[PDB]
């Protein structure tokens, strides 16, 4: 529960087709929030899933999404799904009973994503 | 890890539109395997997800699917996805990196599902 139990405060999960949008989010989050793009050995307090059409199509992305929700946001974790570039009708059904940020919100949803991240950090020692 | 730590050996997860197919599976599993249809207070060793078009469309089904994979099949659990009545092209992408039974297999996939259930039970005291 210690703020320093992890070296990063948040990492962004994205598919290869959204590399630039991910970098913008990382840049937006760090303006202090220490962020980076998620990687294999990546371990942070919060994980932002940049869910886009490309992401939803990629099997590995979906798998990472699953595990990101398996051991995390049950209550003790922090996983923030950002639905971007998608029609709400194409949103993953399971989201109706889960927290997530809509890309149509202010700042492409970045503002609410950052806010959600900060809220979690405060609950840390 | 005790075979009697749970009152049921397996329960079937289905959407309202597949009630009959679920009952057939339950019936098939018990011919000893103690099975039933999954319910809110339901707790068993294995959980069979009867994934069909209706299931994939229903938000609550998907959510239950998620949680069924969140705390389960990481290694210590038992969750068996049965893809039935669907074109493989419409299968959830995350399945490419996970175990699952195809409905096109022998006995509508029931045989392999039962086998998978038994395998898990043996690993129990």
């Amino acid at each position: 529960s210690s703020r320093w139990s992890k070296d990063y405060d948040v990492c962004v999960c994205h598919s290869e087709e959204n590399l630039v949008a991910a970098q913008d989010l990382v840049s937006y989050l760090e303006g202090a929030i220490v962020s980076e793009l998620c990687q294999a050995l990546s371990s942070s307090h919060c994980r932002v899933l940049l869910i886009t059409p490309g992401f939803l199509q990629d099997p590995w992305c979906k798998y990472q999404m699953l595990q990101a929700l398996t051991e995390a946001p049950g209550a003790e974790g922090c996983t923030i799904p950002l639905l971007s570039g998608l029609s709400r009708a194409a949103y993953p059904p399971e989201l109706r009973f889960m927290y997530y940020v809509d890309g149509r919100g202010p700042d492409g949803g970045f503002r609410q994503v950052k806010e959600a991240v900060m809220r979690y950090l405060q609950t840390l020692s």
